[PDB]
């Protein structure tokens, strides 16, 4: 019934365009992508196992223009293979274009094409921050309640040839094993406190030695001496995060043990930061491509 290739070109049509201007998919066409979206999330592992050559991205909040920039410097699916770590919708004026090809884009490459849950895909959150707005003011607030149904299935994390970590936000005092990743149930909304709260929301900080509290007033930030010892006693390199705004697009933490991506250039229109994508090739080499604000 979906016609994926037809939903794609139109989306990608507007390249090169003006940011600003709009596609208008048909409210049964988005529907099925969250429907059929929903069905292969819960089908995969909620902690991925992947396998380079791979680009992975950071936060995008509905700067559609720059989720079309990212996949012009990346290469468009299927030339490369992608991991996102959350936070698509919020904040920017096309959270919808946003959403809408990166759900296309894992129907269409199921095996190729991977998003993480990030804080924002939460209705808590998301009612907050424009995207219930969005979904009001050009469809209906039905629509966004499908939104959620298919967020709240999600993937939590995702492990690259058994060396890099890579969730939105950070560790957890609660984590010891990797298969308490495997064990929370969906679909759920995201707790306050919790395993997946962490997951989420914590943030690396270099005056903390340890644990401590988070300024967003909820969950912890953690030291680089965390990151060792959870490198070390899961025996990987790398933990691959988010969730935090970065001057260059991308910001190495504990002697390069810890990477922030950002993908968003010119953030709200009020930062003046770069975006970055890591590629991860088949000898684990990682490199970066920089999208400079325009
Ligand atoms: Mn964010
Ligand atoms: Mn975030």
């Amino acid at each position: 019934k979906l016609n994926i290739d037809s939903i794609i070109q139109r989306l990608l049509e507007v390249r090169g365009s003006k940011p600003g201007k709009n596609v208008q998919l048909q409210e049964n066409e988005i529907r099925g992508l969250c429907l059929k979206s929903r069905e292969i999330f819960l089908s995969q592992p909620i902690l991925l196992e992947l396998e380079a050559p791979l680009k992975i991205c950071g936060d995008i909040h509905g700067q559609y223009y720059d989720l079309l920039r990212l996949f012009e410097y990346g290469g468009f699916p299927p030339e490369s293979n992608y991991l996102f770590l959350g936070d698509y919708v919020d904040r920017g004026k096309q959270s919808l274009e946003t959403i809408c090809l990166l759900l296309a884009y894992k129907i269409k490459y199921p095996e190729n094409f991977f998003l993480l849950r990030g804080n924002h895909e939460c209705a808590s959150i998301n009612r907050i921050y424009g995207f219930y707005d969005e979904c009001k003011r050009r469809y209906n607030i039905k629509l966004w309640k499908t939104f959620t149904d298919c967020f709240n299935c999600l993937p939590i994390a995702a492990i690259v040839d058994e060396k890099i970590f890579c969730c939105h936000g950070g560790l957890s005092p609660d984590l010891q094993s990797m298969e308490q990743i495997r064990r929370i149930m969906r679909p759920t909304d995201v707790p306050d406190q919790g395993l997946l709260c962490d997951l989420l929301w914590s943030d690396p900080d270099k005056d903390v030695l340890g644990w401590g509290e988070n300024d967003r007033g909820v969950s912890f930030t953690f030291g680089a001496e965390v990151v060792a010892k959870f490198l070390h006693k899961h025996d990987l390199d790398l933990i691959c995060r988010a969730h935090q705004v970065v001057e260059d697009g991308y910001e190495f933490f504990a002697k390069r043990q810890l990477v922030t991506l950002f993908s968003a250039p010119n953030y709200c229109g009020e930062f003046d930061n770069a975006g970055a994508m890591m590629s991860v090739d088949e000898t684990l080499m990682c490199s970066f491509q920089i999208l400079k604000p325009a």
